[PDB]
C-alpha cells in the first residue's frame, strides 16, 4: 500500500508542475521566478517521493524515511521564498529577510534528519532546536514580513495574511505528527503517519501554489 | 592505465584553468564572473578526477562506481549551462529566471544517473530515462527561447551563440550514450573504452567550450 | 573533557549570537546582511560542536578519532567569515560579488581537502592539504592584493578597519592548518587533548571574536 500511495503522490506533483507551467504561459503580471519556485517544490518532492515507491528513499534503524528529509531540505525552503515574494510583491525585495528564513528552514530540517537518527536525550535535544527555529519563522512570517507585505497595500496583504495561515497550519502539523510517530513517542502506527506525509505535502506542495498564484494573477487588471 | 589517464586529465584541466586566468587579465570586454565560471569548472573537475587517480574517488558495487564523476559534473555541468546562458545574455538584460531553470534541470539530470547507478533492473532504467527528459528539456529551451535571446542580442553574438550552443550540444548527447553503452548501463562497451571517453569528452567540454566561449566574446571587443 | 569543552563552545557561539542579534537591532549604517552572516557564522558552528559534545560528530578511522563535524562547520562558517571580511572591503561602495564568490569557491574548496586529507593516509593525505595550503594563499593574495584595494577606494578611516579585521582573520587562518598538521590528522607530534582545546579557541576568536571587532568598527564610520 505504501509504494501506490508514494506513486499517486508523485503523480500529483507531475500534474501540479504542469498547470503551474501552464499558468506561467499567460503570466498576468506574476514574475517568472515565482511560477519557476511553484514547478520545483512539487518536481523535487515527486522525485523523492518516488524513491520510496521504489523501496530506496527508506533503511531500517524502526523504518527511516529520509528521502523525506532530501524532499523536504529543498522544497520547504523553496515554500518560504515563495512566501515571502508574495509579502514583496509590487514593492522593494528584502533578500537578507528571505535568506533568514531559507537558513532557519534549512536548519530545522537538519534537526530532523538528526533527530530521526538519534535515541533517547539527543533525539528530544535537535527536534528541540528544529521547534525553536519553525517559531522564529512562525514570528518572522506574522512580525517583520507580514509588516512588508502591508507596506505593499490593502489587497496584496489580504491575500499574502490568506497564504500565511494556509502554509503555517500546515508548518505546524509536521512536526506534531513527527513527534507522535515512529521517529518519536511511537503513539501513532507506521500506516497513520505515511497517510499524513502524503496527504498534508499534496496541500502544501500543489494547494498553496495555487493558492497563492490565483490570488497574485487576481491582483493583475487587464 | 586508468590512475595515469586521471593525472593527465588533471594537468590538462589545470593547464587550462591557468590560460582562462591569463585571459581574465586582459579581459577584452567580457565580464569577470564569466572568466571565474571558465576557471572553476576545469578546477572542479581536475581535482574530482584527482582523486580517481589516487583510487579514492570509486567503489565497488559487482562493478566499479566512479562516484567522483557525479561530484564533478553536479558542479561543472551547471557551471557549463551558466556560462552558455550568459553567452546568449551578452550585451542585453539577463534572464537569471531562464539560467537557474537550467542550473536546476541539470543538477537533477546529474543526480538521477548518480541514483541509477546505485540502482538493478527497472528501477536504473526509470531514472535515466528521467535525467534524458532533463537533458531534452535543457535542449529544448537551449535552441528554442535561450537562442531567441542570443538573436536578440544582434547577428554576430547569435551566430557565435548557435556555434557554442551545437558544440555543448554535441557533447551533451554522448555521456548519457556512454553510460547506458557502459558498464553502467547495458555492459555492451568494455570498461576501459568507457574511461577513456569520460576522459576525452570532458577534455573538449571542460576546456574546449570556453576555449571556443571566450574567444568568440572577446572577438566582438573589436 | 572533550565533551564538556564543545558544551561550553557552543553556549558561548549561543551568546555571540545573541550579542551581533542585540547590534541588528540598533544597527548604525551596517546593512542588515552583515548582522545576518555574523549570526549565522556562531549559530552553525554552534549546532556542529553540539554534535561533537552529544558525541555524533565524530568517528575511528586509522585508530584515530575524524572529528568529521568540525568539516561540516568549516564548509559554512569560513565562506561566510570571508563574505563578511569582503562586504567590509566594499562598505560605502560597489559590491563585486565576482571577486566575493572568487573567495568562498577557493574556500569551500580548502575546507574539502582537509576533509580528504584528514580521511587520506601517507603522501594521499599531505597532497589533499597541499591543495587545500594553496588556496588558502590564493585567498591572501586575495585578501592584501585586489580586496585592499577595494577597500583603499571606499576611503581611509574604512580601509585603516579592512587591514586590521584582514591581519585579525588571516592570523587565525594560518593558525587551523598549522595546529592540523602538528595535532593527529598530520605528524602527530601535538596530543589529541591539546588539538582539541586549539579548535575550542581558535574559533571563539574566528567566530565571535572577528565580528565583534568588524561590527564595531564599521559601527563606529556610522555619523549620528
Ligand atoms: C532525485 C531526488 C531525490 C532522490 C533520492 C534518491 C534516494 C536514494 C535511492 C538509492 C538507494 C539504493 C538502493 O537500492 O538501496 C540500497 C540501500
Ligand atoms: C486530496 C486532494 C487531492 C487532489 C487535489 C490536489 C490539490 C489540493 C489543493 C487544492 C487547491 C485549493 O486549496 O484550492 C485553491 C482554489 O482553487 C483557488 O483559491
Ligand atoms: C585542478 C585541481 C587539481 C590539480 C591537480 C594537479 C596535479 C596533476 C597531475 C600531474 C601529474 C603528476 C603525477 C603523476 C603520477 C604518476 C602515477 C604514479 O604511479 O605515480
Ligand atoms: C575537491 C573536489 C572533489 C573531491 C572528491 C574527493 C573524493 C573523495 C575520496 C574519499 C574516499 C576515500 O579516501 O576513501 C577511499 C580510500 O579507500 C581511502 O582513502
Ligand atoms: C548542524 C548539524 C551538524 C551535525 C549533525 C551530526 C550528525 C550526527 C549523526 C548521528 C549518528 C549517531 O547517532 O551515531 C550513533
Ligand atoms: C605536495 C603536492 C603539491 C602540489 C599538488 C600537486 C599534485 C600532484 C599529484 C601527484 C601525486 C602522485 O602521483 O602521488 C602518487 C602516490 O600514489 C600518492 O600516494
Ligand atoms: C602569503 C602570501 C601573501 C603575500 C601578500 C600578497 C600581496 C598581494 C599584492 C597584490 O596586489 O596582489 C594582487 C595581484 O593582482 C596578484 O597577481
Ligand atoms: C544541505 C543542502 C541545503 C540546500 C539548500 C537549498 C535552498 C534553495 C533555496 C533557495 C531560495 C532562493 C530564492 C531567491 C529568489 C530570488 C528573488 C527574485 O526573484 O527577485
Ligand atoms: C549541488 C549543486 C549545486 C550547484 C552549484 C553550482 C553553481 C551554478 C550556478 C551559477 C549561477 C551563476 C550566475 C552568474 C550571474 C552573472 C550576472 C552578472 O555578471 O551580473
Ligand atoms: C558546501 C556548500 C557551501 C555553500 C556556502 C554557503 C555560504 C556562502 C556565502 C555567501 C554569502 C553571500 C553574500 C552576498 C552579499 C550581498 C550583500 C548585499 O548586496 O547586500
Ligand atoms: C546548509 C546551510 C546552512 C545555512 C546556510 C545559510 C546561508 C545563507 C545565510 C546568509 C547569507 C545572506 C546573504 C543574503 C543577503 C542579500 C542582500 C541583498 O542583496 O539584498
Ligand atoms: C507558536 C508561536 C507562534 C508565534 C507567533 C508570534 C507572532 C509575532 C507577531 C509580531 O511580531 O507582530
Ligand atoms: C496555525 C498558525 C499558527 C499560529 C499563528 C500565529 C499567531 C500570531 C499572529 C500575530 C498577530 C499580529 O501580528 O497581528
Ligand atoms: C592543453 C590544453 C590547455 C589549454 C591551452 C590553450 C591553448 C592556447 C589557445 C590558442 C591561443 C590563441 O589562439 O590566441
Ligand atoms: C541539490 C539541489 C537541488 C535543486 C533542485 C533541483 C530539482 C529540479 C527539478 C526540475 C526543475 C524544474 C524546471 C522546469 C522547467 C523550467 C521552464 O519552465 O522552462
Ligand atoms: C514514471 C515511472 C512510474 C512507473 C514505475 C514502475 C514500477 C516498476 C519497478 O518496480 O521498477
Ligand atoms: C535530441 C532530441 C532533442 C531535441 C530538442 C530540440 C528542439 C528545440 C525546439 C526549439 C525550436 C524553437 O522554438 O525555435
Ligand atoms: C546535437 C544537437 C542536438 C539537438 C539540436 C536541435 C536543433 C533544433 C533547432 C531548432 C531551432 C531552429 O532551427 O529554429
Ligand atoms: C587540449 C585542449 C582541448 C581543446 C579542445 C578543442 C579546442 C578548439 C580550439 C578552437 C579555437 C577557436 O576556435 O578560437
Ligand atoms: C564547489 C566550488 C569550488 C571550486 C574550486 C575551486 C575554485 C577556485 C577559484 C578560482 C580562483 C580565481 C581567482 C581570480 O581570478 O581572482
Ligand atoms: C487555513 C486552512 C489550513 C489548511 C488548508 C488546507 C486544508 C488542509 C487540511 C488538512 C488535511 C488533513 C491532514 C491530516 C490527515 C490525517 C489522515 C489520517 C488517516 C489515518
Ligand atoms: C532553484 C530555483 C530558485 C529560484 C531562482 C530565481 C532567480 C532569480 C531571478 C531574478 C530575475
Ligand atoms: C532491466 C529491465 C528493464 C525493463 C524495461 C524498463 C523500461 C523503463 C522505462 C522508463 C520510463 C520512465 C518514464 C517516467
Ligand atoms: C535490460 C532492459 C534494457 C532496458 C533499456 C532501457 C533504455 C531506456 C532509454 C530511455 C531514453
Ligand atoms: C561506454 C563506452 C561507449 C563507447 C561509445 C560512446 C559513444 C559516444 C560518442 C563517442
Ligand atoms: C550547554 C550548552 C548548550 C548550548 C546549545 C547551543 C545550540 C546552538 C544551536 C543554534
Ligand atoms: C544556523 C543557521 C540558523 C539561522 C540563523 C538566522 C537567524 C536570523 C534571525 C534574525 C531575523 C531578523
Ligand atoms: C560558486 C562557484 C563560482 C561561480 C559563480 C559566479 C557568480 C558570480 C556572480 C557575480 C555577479 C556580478
Ligand atoms: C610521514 C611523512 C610526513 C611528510 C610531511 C609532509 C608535509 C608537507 C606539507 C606541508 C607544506 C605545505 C606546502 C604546500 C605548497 C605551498
Ligand atoms: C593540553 C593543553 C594544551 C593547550 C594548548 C594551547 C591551546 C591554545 C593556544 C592558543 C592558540 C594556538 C594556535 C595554534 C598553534
Amino acid at each position: 500500500m505504501i509504494s501506490i500511495l508514494h506513486y499517486g503522490y508523485s503523480f500529483i506533483m507531475l500534474l501540479g508542475a504542469l498547470y503551474f507551467y501552464l499558468l506561467s504561459k499567460d503570466p498576468k503580471g506574476v514574475p517568472a521566478s515565482e511560477y519557476l519556485i511553484a514547478m520545483v517544490i512539487p518536481l523535487w518532492s515527486g522525485a523523492a517521493y518516488l524513491s520510496i515507491a521504489l523501496g530506496q528513499g527508506l533503511f531500517q534503524y524502526t523504518t527511516i524515511y529520509y528521502a523525506r528529509y532530501i524532499d523536504w531540505v529543498i522544497s520547504t525552503p523553496l515554500l518560504l521564498a515563495a512566501l515571502a515574494l508574495t509579502a514583496m510583491f509590487g514593492g522593494k525585495k528584502n533578500l537578507t529577510l528571505l535568506f533568514s528564513l531559507v537558513a532557519l528552514d534549512v536548519f530545522m530540517i537538519i534537526t530532523g534528519f538528526v533527530a530521526d537518527l538519534s535515541i533517547g536525550t539527543t533525539k528530544y535535544i535537535w527536534y528541540s532546536l528544529g521547534v525553536i527555529a519553525l517559531i522564529i519563522i512562525l514570528v518572522i512570517t506574522f512580525g517583520p514580513l507580514r509588516r512588508i507585505a502591508l507596506s505593499n497595500g490593502t489587497r496584496l496583504a489580504r491575500h499574502y495574511t490568506r497564504v500565511a495561515i494556509y502554509l503555517s497550519a500546515l508548518w505546524v502539523c509536521y512536526p506534531t505528527a513527527w513527534l507522535l510517530g515512529p521517529s518519536g513517542l511511537g503513539l501513532a502506527q507506521e500506516l497513520t503517519e505515511v497517510l499524513v506525509f502524503i496527504i498534508l505535502p499534496i496541500f502544501s506542495k500543489v494547494g498553496f501554489s495555487i493558492v497563492d498564484l490565483h490570488g497574485l494573477r487576481k491582483l493583475h487588471q487587464s
